[PDB]
């Protein structure tokens, strides 16, 4: 998912909408904005669909004010989602507060059961309602002290933005699992975003990361760090660099473009093969493939073309056209592929069902050989920190060998990025990253049965 | 507002939709349904607008199950409503529960402040969330005992339907302020509705009123009254008969058609005037006007015609046409009015602004005289029991005399229904009705500053 | 169908929209407007659905100008209509012209075949495209002379409004089959409409009928009758008074309210029966029923209530609820009907399927007897003049006797309005009306196989 | 624009929808389909917007049949388009016919004036209605002979597909200005499309080009060439290869991918400059830039990223952010640009306004130098053959020098593709291509004042 906050700008809702648009890749199932009116009321509008499908200019017009947070939401309920109320808003003894969260509370069920034992009710099963509940039972003042009280009980990943009647506060969990960054507009306006690309769009100059364990709060006085909670060696999600963030972004202080380009280079040195063309699975693996092509010394060619007009809800012929889902967004250039030995670069392999479709598509297009190259180590464990992966037995690198996956998807060779060379490339910062999906060893371990943060607002 | 519940029918969502349609007059600002899937999960879909604007056949298809409750909501936020989340659903230690409510908790702010003092948060400012909170902090079992526990702390009006993973329960407050009735379908299906007309549509035979102070619960065993909470002398809302319900309805055991027809008769005996025509303000006052015409001995004529295609949002010429809102739904028949002395019957006068528009419309249409007759006593005090009236100083009968209102709206005579003759017509049951809007004396008095239940899910 | 035209008003599109709304009863399948920009271009927007479903304030904004015509369209394709392009616009040697038509060209197929023989193509099968074709092959000048040339070849009914780059012209066929009336606004604005009620809404004072055979043209000079084409004794459609127009209207110089009230009176004198209540089928037959109740000396009671929220596309339970279409818009008042002998008044009986449903509905509501009274003579022949009736063998008065229809619909008695007493009530003007649907004798007879003017813009 | 036809498939409308989707780049302003029902009626549904915005599964369901043509339209009226009625359908003496056209009739106004002189009317100002008119006045039989008769009067570009009650015919004008290609499905189904990519999607194997001057007709007998009209030396649009078609396409027998890659190579040999990075303006110039990077020997990097979620209607901050239109779809990777000398490749320059925006965007992103390279010769003359270019004085290469454009857009160097080296690369086929937009010399010259085919169905 993705979060956004703006303090001190008369177009807070519009700028929040734009930054949510710039982060749309982080979550397509839902969107929402919460803005503080000049009379200090939290107006919220929230729906299922894309940021543009949820917000019209008519609706942005119903959100006047100087402060706003915004959330963009991923969900395996896909388009069959019934309700979405994130950013979550509530009222309690100290006023009104809304929160937008990106992450996953590992100890959600224990926290919820303990709160339920004293009569708490839950409108949604989302972590952010547990965060608000914890803040509410806190007896400390001011608001940031209650945020501190609440966060000390949370295990897991969280990057959050809170909005109140006159404050905007950003929180990054002590491990720093999830990206959060701060920028400033030409006027005093302060913005937080999940990635720097959202800052770039609305011309908020990137200033710094929000630090792991930090509680930044901006009000009339300005931006002030009012807590650097105790935090160990970091564990920032490596999958942000592998897959989840955009190449223009600078997440965790690194250029995502350079990460993926170097991954491609590593694949080419460490698992070369005679080939005539290097191509990508677009648009993800283009950058990595460029790097592979650079080291391998054979030219990159745009052998597959992503369609501009993909919809994700599309008609299919009655007489079966097999693999229509992919053929509706990937078109092969027969001129580039016919009779050639093709190295096709891609960013990962989880289920393995779509890689098979892509290999078949390339072969039907005239490819003589298809050598697959994955710009990531094999994914063996589930993510417990806020991005949905299937269960551990559904991960094809848990069931099958590398040679077995090679046979299953039907390609001549198959090579993953070596985990050890990844750590070598990171070098000094190799200790600053979570790799649980490649190793199986989690920095924060689940205390009982655990969940993916976003399902649906449908109640058991 | 209006509520509906169905237990024991494989088409629960569809039948709930139809009954909400049959109650659409009770509330046009929002609608919603909650249905229990075969796997015992509470699926809910809820939106702003009419029942047909909120529910498509596609969406009814996402609500399979045997149990469902439904709510249809009134709100002075009109079409500018941002969020509507009623019927309200939540999860707590004993499972999942949804509730639909019609009424008003007089002591909401005290109940909410006391709950806030122990760390409760509130997603909405609606009474029904307070009811769920109270149920949740109850330590009793079973569910109906917690309903009893919660209701003993509520002052005010409430007719509610609760749904859980396998039960449907109906609750009527001890004064019986608000209608609630029960009926049975051909199969075992049990339905509760705010008015009998919803029962009539979906062919659930009317069985009985839910009694004041009753907690009916239907499950696999059947319908069982499991509490008849202590209850004073009833105070059923007389405005259900004056204005709020449909003539086909039998609310509080009486035919609403007969109530309004007799009111018209009373107006004609007790305040006659020489006239040539008796007409109504449609479609509300047609029935009363018929009765007036009968007693007065001059013929009823349909002198105004309501338009079938009223939209409630509508374009207006830029060169202002005066009173375009009424002219867009009421068309006079000049043949019936030209040169005649007209007695025009209507159900009430609150603000008094539209009565003036209607008199002007009749005069422009050729009426020689316009004698206004209101099929209700003068409305002087605000309703504290779940249907929105303006504040007491905004009620024209608080500021002005009967003769003063006559002058302000511009008619030759003006007469209200005598309160004493209303009580005489009720006779034996004259003690069973709330009249606070005609007297000023409330059966349940507000403990502090008090609210109207509808609001908007926009947070202070 | 219904037509509208406005000349000389800067809000021509908005006023056209409003008048089309005021005529919405004439046709619900389509709508459209054509307005002349200040640069003398004919901007047109046209769609399937109601006037409000077709035109948004955003779309009215794309139609600036001083002149506009508008059409509202009936079609047996119902909501399954694929295209609608009426008002029809075209360009030809003398500029650009749009036309909106209400009526039916009896000799359409002959006219179209003769035009096809010289290479004409037809985008639609509508009469109005034939009218434009005929105007175009005319070699006369000015424009009204070409209209005259074209109309002399048309047999049948037509009330039309033409718009050009700077003129608005109204045409009524020599028999005057179809209503057309003219009014003036406060500024110079001149409007034509199918019924006076559309004039009344937008405050254009009714001036006069457009006369049978008249070609009125309004331009910068003003309104001028430039042709009173030869026309015989008129044959104005009696069904406008029986069914098609609104009671507020004055069609053909008569009050439709008085027509229907007198019809009710006639039914009561000429076919009385012992009864306890007189009721109507709402909203059509209320006026007639009032008159019946007046003569019969038993009180009218609103025994059925039309629903305000009828949709015409509505969900129905899977387990069969019989006659759900009617039960979804007509609700009986059991108090008015239980155990009583009911006379129910209605405006016609064509198919006879719905009268049976209504009788059954009344009986289920407790009626002891159901005496049906039809405020119209029996309909035996099809209309050849622009309002769709089923074929002659589908008309129940063609198959069955009066006593046979009585048995088929299941009522105790059944009585139609006597044709001879209808002619007596008309008196002097009894010669001025078409009665072909009651007699079978047509004033203008079809020259070959003939059509209903509106089908679909779907091509054979 | 783009055209599609399918004969002999029970899913003709669905397959037409998919092929129109695969051609969506050819025109975004409108879409439409015409399908022949089993009863031999031409059902058509047609609207403004994208293919997915125009067609729902509900609407495809209303188009059953075995034959269908489809059109996708470009229009400078953009989203402000009022009506789109293409594919055009009509009825005439020999039955019913629909046509979809891509091209431009140079002699439209003369053809239309001559047809107007004999009484023709025109619903639209589109060329395709003139084609239908000409077919209709033909006295020859069969249908293809009338097509031949009509085409002999047309000067200009046209690739058309006609549908009748039982035939599908394809027509390519004698110069072959516009692409049209034929393919076959697994069952007998025959499809025509503007580009091979539409064939590829729905698995119709590419068979051959439709030849310049050809009239192919497919019916029950099969595909038969029934006219190879006299045709000069071809003049196929070079802009199909420069800009208009997709790289997966094989238009005019050549791989568009190879054309653009070679153009990039030519730019690098003939106008080199010291640089550190080669980047493209996505996604258009990626292929050419790849070729440039190959010849120049400096690596390609994806220095700009096109946004996936471009909307073409989009909100903008009220405190103006400059160049928001481009910043909303192109994001620079600062890591790739900061301090580097950038060669940025793009496919053309017409107005020159957006190139300036892009250079500014690159400079703000840290580029030390910006060398622009255009993979096309300078565009000096307007296209008279069916794709909209501004007038000749609006083309920046008409006003300014190459060095002058370099200064105006603000880059260090600027180089266009040499026209002579383009002709050299074409070699044998250099005579088979229209270059009027680079030379000024037209193969077919306008006989009088001339138009762009798209317009809007708004009438003068
Ligand atoms: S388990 Fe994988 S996806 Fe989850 S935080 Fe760790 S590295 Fe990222
Ligand atoms: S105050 Fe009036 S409206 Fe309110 S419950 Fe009492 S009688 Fe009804
Ligand atoms: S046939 Fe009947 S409906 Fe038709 S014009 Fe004559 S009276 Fe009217
Ligand atoms: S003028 Fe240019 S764009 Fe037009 S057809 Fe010729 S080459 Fe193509």
């Amino acid at each position: 998912c993705g979060v956004v906050g703006i303090y001190g700008d008369s177009e807070a809702s519009r700028l929040c909408y734009l930054a949510l648009h710039a982060l749309q890749h982080r979550g397509q199932e839902g969107a929402g904005i919460v803005t503080v009116s000049k009379d200090k009321v939290l107006q919220t509008i929230t729906g299922v669909g894309l940021v543009s499908e949820v917000f019209s200019e008519s609706k942005l017009d119903q959100l006047p004010g100087d402060i706003a947070i915004g959330h963009v939401r991923y969900s395996t309920a896909g388009s069959s989602m019934l309700k979405n109320v994130q950013p979550f808003v509530a009222g309690y003894r100290f006023g009104s507060v809304g929160v937008a969260h990106n992450g996953n509370l590992v100890n959600y069920t224990k926290l919820r059961a303990d709160l339920e034992e004293n009569g708490s009710i839950f409108n949604t099963s989302s972590d952010t309602e547990v965060v608000l509940h914890l803040i509410a039972i806190s007896k400390a003042r001011p608001f940031f002290m209650r945020i501190v009280d609440a966060c000390e009980k949370l295990q897991g990943a969280y990057s959050m933005v809170f909005v109140t009647e006159d404050k905007l506060v950003a929180v990054r969990d002590p491990h720093g699992f999830r990206p959060l960054v701060m920028g400033r507009r030409s006027n005093g306006a302060v913005v937080f975003a999940s990635e720097t690309c959202a800052l770039d769009l609305i011309e908020a100059t990137y200033e710094r990361e929000v630090y792991p364990g930090e509680v930044l709060v901006v009000d009339k006085d300005g931006v002030k760090c009012q807590c650097l909670m105790p935090h160990p060696e970091p564990k920032q999600c490596i999958f942000e660099h592998i897959y989840f963030s955009l190449p223009n972004s600078i997440v965790f202080g690194r250029s995502v473009y350079e990460s993926r380009h170097v991954f491609g280079e590593i694949l080419a040195t460490e698992s070369p093969v005679d080939c005539d063309v290097v191509i990508a699975v677009p648009d993800s693996g283009v950058v990595a493939a460029l790097g592979y092509a650079a080291k391998a010394g054979v030219a990159f060619q745009q052998g597959l073309i992503r369609s501009h007009y993909v919809g994700r809800t599309f008609i299919e012929p009655s007489q079966k056209i097999r693999d229509f889902g992919v053929k509706l967004k990937l078109s092969p250039v027969r001129g580039v592929l016919e009779g050639k030995r093709v190295v096709v670069v891609d960013d990962s392999i989880v289920r393995g069902t779509t890689s098979s479709k892509i290999v078949r598509l390339l072969r039907e297009a005239g490819a003589k050989e298809v050598h697959m190259r994955i710009a990531s180590p094999p994914i063996i464990a589930s993510c417990y920190y806020g991005v949905d992966t299937p269960s551990s037995n559904e991960l094809i690198s848990n069931r099958m060998s590398v040679d077995e996956i090679r046979d299953y998807i039907g390609c001549d060779s198959l090579a993953f990025l070596s985990f050890e060379t990844l750590k070598k490339h990171l070098g000094e910062d190799s200790r600053s990253f979570c790799y649980a999906c490649f190793t199986g060893d989690y920095p924060v371990k689940p205390t009982e049965d655990k969940v993916k943060r976003g399902g649906d607002f449908i109640d058991d």
